[PDB]
């Protein structure tokens, strides 16, 4: 280990002890978009191809982090295989009063009702036109990026939103996002997509993203069952599984477990899996799925892969380990590959099914 030990046994509960949430999160992004991180070689084995693109690793960094687009180089620095920036909201938006994000490190948990807190559209817009041939190399390397779409908490036509979304960052994405699974904000479904696709297939082809649904751990059967019809029907280009959960799983710990907010981390991890393991059945395979939720391991990672997941990404894992979790993740996966027998991470895919 080394640095990884430094960090999450010295580093990261220090700074925790000197600032609440929000302020580390808002000083991670500084320094992350400043290059200042800790100084693992990519292999073969870890690249993965989905949504049109070469992925170097199948490890990304969460929504939410960087919301605003300040430090996609910073990250890609840190070792994610691929960057998701947002949610991004058509105008600007200051989300809810604060405090709002919450610590429960007795569970590796955290609790957040940021609210959609968003520079906009129109600055997201330029922040990524001032880097956009940077990141045609990147993506071009294999380090694609992604915008994760939200919706203004005073709209009157969501799906509107989201169709700004996609004119206005779309030409500028990999992959986009439309996130209809915040905690903090059928045909109706079929009436949304439809219009988000419309708008998306109506970009010049250099420009053309494609489209992802994310969703919540916390839907009904019913509910898996129309998202996975109607992400078939129309060619959804793939799913994020999942979002926080608005639950409480029984045995938290946190003083802070009853504050309202979405959940996140280890509490939330097998929920998600779970979920990544029926909608993968729900499409029969054949929709790319980007496993999200307390992964902080290469059995973590291995443990979605193999449930359905082409590719996964992490948050909360970050904010009690610090960026050497990225690499530790990355190492241990590689070697749990070799262990089972696994070619490369390609080979794992949806493996549980076929068992
Ligand atoms: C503080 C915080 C803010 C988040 N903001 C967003 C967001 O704006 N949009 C989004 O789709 N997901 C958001 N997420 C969800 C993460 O992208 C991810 O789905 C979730 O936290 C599970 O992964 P993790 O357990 O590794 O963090 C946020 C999560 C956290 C902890
Ligand atoms: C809620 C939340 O976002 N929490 C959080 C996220 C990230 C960090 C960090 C960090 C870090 C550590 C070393 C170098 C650099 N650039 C950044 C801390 C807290
Ligand atoms: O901005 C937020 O509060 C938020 C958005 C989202 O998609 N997920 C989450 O946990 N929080
Ligand atoms: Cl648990």
């Amino acid at each position: 280990t080394g640095d990884e030990r430094f960090y999450a046994e010295h580093l990261m509960p220090t700074l925790q002890g000197l600032l609440d949430p929000e302020s580390a999160h808002r000083l991670a992004v500084r320094f992350t978009s400043l290059g200042l991180l800790p100084r693992f070689q990519d292999s073969d084995m870890l690249e993965v191809r989905v949504l049109g693109h070469k992925f170097r690793n199948p490890v990304g960094i969460a929504a939410g982090f960087d919301k605003h687009g300040e430090a996609v180089d910073g990250l890609y620095k840190m070792g994610f295989g691929f960057v998701e920036i947002g949610s991004v909201t058509p105008k600007p938006q200051e989300g809810n009063p604060r405090p709002r994000v919450f610590r429960l490190p007795e569970d590796q948990a955290v609790i957040n009702r940021y609210g959609f807190n968003s520079h906009g559209l129109s600055v997201v817009e330029h922040r990524l036109r001032a880097r956009q041939q940077k990141q045609a190399k990147l993506t071009e390397d294999g380090l694609p990026l992604g915008v994760n779409l939200g919706k203004n908490k005073t709209s009157v036509d969501a799906a509107e939103d989201y169709a700004e979304g996609v004119r206005v960052l779309g030409p500028l994405a990999d992959y986009l996002v439309v996130n209809v699974s915040s905690p903090n904000t059928k045909a109706e479904l079929r009436r949304l997509l439809t219009k988000v696709l419309q708008e998306r297939d109506g970009l010049r082809r250099v420009h053309r993203p494609a489209v992802l649904v994310k969703i919540a751990p916390d839907l009904t059967s019913q509910d898996k069952e129309d998202i996975a019809s109607v992400v078939k029907e129309l060619g959804i280009d793939g799913l994020i599984v999942t979002n926080t959960t608005v639950s409480r799983p029984a045995g938290l710990q946190g003083a802070l477990r009853s504050e309202t907010g979405g959940l996140s981390g280890k509490p939330l991890r097998d929920l998600s899996t779970q979920t990544i393991r029926e909608m993968y059945a729900l499409t029969q395979g054949r929709v790319p799925i980007i496993g999200v939720g307390g992964v902080s391991s290469g059995q973590d990672a291995l443990e979605k892969i193999r449930a359905g997941a082409s590719l996964v990404q992490l948050y909360t894992a970050l904010t009690f380990w610090g960026p050497p979790v990225v690499g530790k993740v990355k190492r241990e996966l590689e070697a749990l590959l070799k262990e089972q027998g696994f070619g490369g991470v390609t080979d794992a895919i949806g493996a549980d099914h076929r068992r």
